[PDB]
């Protein structure tokens, strides 16, 4: 018979932060 | 009774990093 | 059979950005 979902999955990183403030 | 449980989900990525160091 | 695979996992926040321009 049918068998449940399974689990949820693992956790990627995502991009870089923008340029920090200017001088 | 029940088939067995699926497979763990798929693994999306995170929010953007901060912005950098002071210019 | 088995059941259906699960849903996604969670969304790390990406890495700082580049250093500010100087001035």
């Amino acid at each position: 018979p049918p068998g449940p979902p399974g689990p949820p999955g693992p956790r990627p990183p995502g991009p870089p932060g923008p340029p920090g403030p200017p001088g």
